């Protein structure tokens, strides 16, 4: 918001709410630190870089984003304001990634629900998508059940579907209770850790 000692700018509402899950589970209060997450709603971080760098309101922050080119271009456009005059078109896209971590800007490699499904959530996810949608017809069902047992076989295609009709918000709140520690994706600890300690080298 405004008042905040810290924001964590991530894409949308699944993400809004499965992070400050993940800071529970690994003992970052961010209500406490005084640190909000907020949602761009798209892929767009640049207006809130402006309004949040040393140009706007100079509030430590950090960005969680998917890999997907165009990632790319996003960290570009991202890197010129908070790293102002510095040329960076002469990069290639490992190169901006590489450099926009220092700044507390992360690239995930692997769409949140898929990783979190594959990563050790899958039976908690399968639970959720059968309590809020209850009459699944059977193929979908057997389909669902057999992303379960190998969950390298995932139909990401279903499995996003799925969720998105389920609304992403509501399914990241239901399965928000189910994560802990261990399944916790890099780039979500990544972040996590590097606006806590931003706010706590403040306090030091
Ligand atoms: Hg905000
Ligand atoms: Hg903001
Ligand atoms: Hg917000």
């Amino acid at each position: 918001i405004f008042f905040s000692r810290g924001v964590i700018l991530v894409e949308g509402d699944a993400e809004r709410f499965i992070v400050p899950a993940f800071a529970e589970v690994l003992n970052i209060p961010l209500d406490m630190l005084g640190i909000t997450v907020c949602s761009v709603g798209g892929t767009n971080f640049t207006p809130y870089v402006k309004l949040l760098g040393p140009e706007g309101l100079n509030i430590p922050h950090v960005i969680l984003t998917d890999r997907d080119p165009l990632v790319r271009r996003r960290l570009i456009n991202v890197l010129d304001v908070i790293e102002g005059g510095v040329d960076h078109e002469e990069l290639d896209a490992d190169e901006v990634i590489k450099l926009a971590e220092q700044y507390g800007y992360f690239v995930n490699e692997n769409t949140l629900e898929p990783e979190l499904f594959a990563g050790g959530l899958a039976e908690d996810m399968q639970e959720v998508i059968r309590e809020e949608l209850p009459r699944l017809r059977r193929e979908t069902l057997n389909a669902l059940q057999q992303w379960v047992d190998d969950p390298a076989q995932i139909d990401e295609d279903l499995l996003l579907r799925l969720i998105e009709r389920i609304g992403k918000g509501r399914f990241a709140q239901a399965l928000a209770p189910s994560v802990s520690e261990d399944v916790c994706p890099a780039y979500i600890r990544s972040a996590l850790e590097h606006i806590r300690d931003a706010i706590a080298l403040e306090h030091h």
